[PDB]
């Protein structure tokens, strides 16, 4: 599997990696991937979708990177399953709703439940390895 991702700070980055722990434990292969050094053609080959990326102001993803990137593939994952997490700050997750709902608008099917934790995983780190537990079972 495939999982890319953007992190200011490296919150979401330590959620990725943990996500991909989770994925290993359970028997798989999965390889980490920052925005910038993506490859579009071969994401799409994926079953799987795992995106990840930080809230920014306001409630939305990132500008410079993510975005740009999530435009592009967007009208090429139609059908597609996707799994989505993301590091947040102040907010009660509204990033990471518009973003499901973003997503859902594509033609993908959301398969699970979006995982946001509070800035650094830290305490939610077992919450993390789960989450890669669960996307391997699909
Ligand atoms: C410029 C900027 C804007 C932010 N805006 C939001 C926001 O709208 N809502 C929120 O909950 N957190 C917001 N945050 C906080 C980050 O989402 C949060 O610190 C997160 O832990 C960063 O994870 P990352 O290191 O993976 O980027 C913002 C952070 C920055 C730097």
């Amino acid at each position: 599997m495939k999982i890319v991702y953007w992190s200011g700070t490296g919150n979401t980055e330590k959620m990725a990696e943990l996500i991909a722990k989770g994925i290993i434990e359970s028997g798989k292969d999965v390889n980490t991937i920052n925005v910038s050094d993506v490859n579009i053609d071969e994401l799409l080959n994926e079953d799987i979708l795992i995106l990840g990326c930080s809230a920014m102001a306001d409630e939305v993803l990132e500008e410079s990177e993510f975005e740009p990137f999530i435009e592009e593939i967007s009208t090429k994952i139609s059908g597609k399953k996707v799994a989505l997490f993301g590091s947040y700050g102040w907010g009660d997750g509204k990033w990471m709703r518009d973003f499901e709902e973003r997503m859902n608008g594509y033609g993908c099917v959301v398969v699970e439940t979006p995982l946001i934790v509070q800035n650094e995983p830290d305490e939610a780190e077992q919450d993390c390895i789960e989450f890669g537990k669960k996307i391997a079972n699909i």
